[PDB]
């Protein structure tokens, strides 16, 4: 019949939306809300996940449906009443509930955002639902039904075109297909891949092996980590294909003194040690304590013990570890995450354009103390999981530029090449894992 939603998953997915606006990235907050309901049926928490991709990826979208009924932007309001007013919308307009479901939204779903903030929400809520479910959508601009095809603002539809073209419209495709694939690396210093495989289709989980990174997986959730023997050993990691090329293109050896500039949550620094063996050492800067400890969780439990955290700007260093004291070192640089909004579809409307230039700033500046850092036979590579110009070829041409004294180390496999040649770029749509971008330098 139709979409049949029970309290607690009416409960759930608000608590999620309401989670995701404070909590990054959002899969976290998805976890935090369906254990704390007790989703744990599969069927309602494939379908309460389903619901919380279409949300984020048509947040903008759904917004300005709110604005139009509600006479404002739900930015103003109330994060509890901004969260149901969005999942009621989607619900409304594209999922097609069922009575039991309506009415579940009308009551249980009034009542809990009272519950977590004051009667008069839950009844401005209950006020506004049937305007919600007469609401009639109307897209009259050309700007506005271009949006709605490529679900996504038009001052990123326009950014695309102009370093995609033709491609524009498979990229927006590439980046709104649901699928619910979850990508890992396996911990060759704690398992091997079969090993994890069979423990993986012990579960009820569809497995597919990276044919680009053997030791990358692709795993079909939903997948509870924190119940996973496999990732509580420390034998799996979450990262993407994109992420994990990155270290063994950088190509660090056991014995060798590494520098990651950017490390936490630390899914690369982690990948450096692996193919260190386990020796040598990682100096790895971040300026979030509270994402260091997370890199210190992983480093412990997956046997790694040659990686010295240091929680410290990383535009310092010289004069903090050393001048040319790193054999290689990797800036994976922090910045506007534009390739990853297939993985966070909300992202696309949390970005701005301005910041695409203050972000482009920071990586210079890190990329001058990283340059600094290597070795006169060292190497330097940088990457971004952006698709910007202005924070990849951009920032390389400038690069090469002021330095003296690096080179370009021209690269092929495994993805394609980038806008200057010798660097190289991960699509979507091209190669199903995230934007991604590669410059390797060396002195
Ligand atoms: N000036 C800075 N010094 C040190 N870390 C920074 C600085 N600016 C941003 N960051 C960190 O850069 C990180 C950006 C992430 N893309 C790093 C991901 C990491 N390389 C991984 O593979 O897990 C964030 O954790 C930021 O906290």
């Amino acid at each position: 019949k139709k979409l049949s939603i029970p309290p607690k998953g009416i409960r759930a997915i608000i608590e999620a939306i309401r989670l995701g606006e404070i909590i990054k990235p959002s899969q976290y907050a998805k976890r935090e809300a369906f254990k704390k309901h007790d989703v744990e049926e599969a069927w309602l928490n494939r379908v309460l996940t389903m619901i919380f991709y279409d949300i984020m990826k048509k947040q903008g979208l759904i917004d300005k449906v709110i604005k139009e009924i509600v006479g404002v932007t739900p930015l103003i309001l109330d994060p509890w009443l901004r969260a149901a007013l969005r999942v009621a919308v989607d619900i409304a307009l594209f999922h097609d509930p069922s009575s039991q479901t309506i009415k579940n939204l009308r009551w249980k779903a009034s009542d809990f955002i009272s519950s977590r903030t004051h009667p008069y929400v839950g009844m401005y809520f209950w006020d506004l639902l049937d305007k919600i479910f007469e609401y009639k959508p109307n897209p009259k601009n050309e700007l506005e039904e271009l949006e709605w095809k490529y679900l996504a603002p038009s001052w990123l539809i326009e950014r695309v075109k102009g370093i995609l073209g033709d491609e524009t419209e498979d990229f927006f495709r590439s980046v709104n297909k649901r699928h619910e694939w979850i990508s890992i690396r396996v911990n060759t210093l704690k398992a091997n891949v079969e090993e994890v495989i069979g423990e993986l289709e012990e579960d009820g989980v569809e497995v597919v092996r990276s044919e680009r990174v053997p030791t990358i997986l692709k795993i079909k959730g939903p997948y509870n980590f924190d119940t996973s023997s496999a990732f509580n050993e420390g034998k799996i990691i979450v990262q993407e294909e994109a992420s994990a090329v990155a270290s063994i293109v950088l190509d660090p050896k056991p014995g060798e003194t590494v520098v990651d500039l950017a490390a936490a949550p630390g899914g690369k620094t982690t990948h450096l040690a692996e193919l260190m063996k386990n020796k040598g050492k990682i100096y790895a800067f971040d300026v979030d304590k509270m994402r260091m400890k997370r890199l210190k969780d992983f480093v412990k439990r997956m046997g790694i013990k040659i990686v010295k955290p240091l929680v410290k700007d990383a535009r310092k260093a010289p004069e903090i570890i050393g001048e040319e004291v790193a054999d290689k070192v990797l800036l994976d640089a922090p910045c506007t995450s534009s390739g990853t909004i297939g993985k966070n579809p909300e992202l696309r409307w949390r970005l701005r354009e301005d910041k695409i230039n203050e972000m482009s700033q920071l990586q210079r500046e890190l990329l001058e103390s990283a340059a600094r850092l290597v070795k006169p036979g060292g190497r330097l590579l940088y990457t971004t999981c952006s698709i910007f110009k202005e924070e990849n070829e951009k920032n390389i041409r400038w690069f090469l530029n002021v330095h003296p004294e690096f080179k370009l180390v021209p690269l092929k496999s495994p993805y394609d090449p980038g806008f200057l040649e010798g660097t190289m770029r991960a699509w979507p749509h091209r190669h199903s894992t995230i934007g991604f971008f590669y410059a390797l330098l060396e002195k």
